[PDB]
């Protein structure tokens, strides 16, 4: 498989598989890397998820989300949590979003609308903390089918 773990955005529902790459074959399964280098908890972690029709699935519901609201992002190994600092719209060809930074930070991005469309939806948020990822945890920040 091309899963390297899981992110979750609790306030608006968002539950998610992370997926190694942004291509047209990962576009519908679920959250996924935009760059071969970036590393959970360290710099900036870009993630891309397709914005619906249905406004529930994938990164739809994060164009409701605020500052500042816990995002959880976990390799199975650690429980990385981040909390939302900024929220903003862009025009796609603004690619400067997803490069690493000196802070640890996550990146979420997805389009603004459901069709087609030049602007994306950016929601940064920052590191606040870093733990052993436990049953207990993984069941409720990550919690099942």
């Amino acid at each position: 498989d091309a899963v390297v773990g899981s992110i979750a955005v609790p306030s608006v529902d968002v539950n998610l598989l992370v997926f190694k790459g942004t291509n047209t074959a990962n576009l519908l399964a679920g959250a996924t890397t935009m760059r071969s280098d970036q590393v959970m908890g360290k710099g900036n972690y870009p993630l891309a998820g397709h914005h619906m029709r249905d406004e529930s699935m994938l990164f739809g519901p994060i164009m409701k989300v605020k500052k500042g609201d816990k995002i959880y992002l976990t390799d199975l190994e650690n429980l990385y949590e981040y909390t939302v600092t900024e929220t903003k719209t862009i025009d796609e060809t603004e690619v400067s979003v997803i490069d690493n930074t000196k802070d640890a930070r996550i990146t979420l991005i997805t389009c603004d609308k459901p069709t087609e469309t030049t602007k994306r939806f950016v929601a940064v948020g920052e590191l606040e903390k870093t733990e052993k990822l436990t049953k207990e945890l993984e069941n409720k920040y990550f919690p099942s089918k």
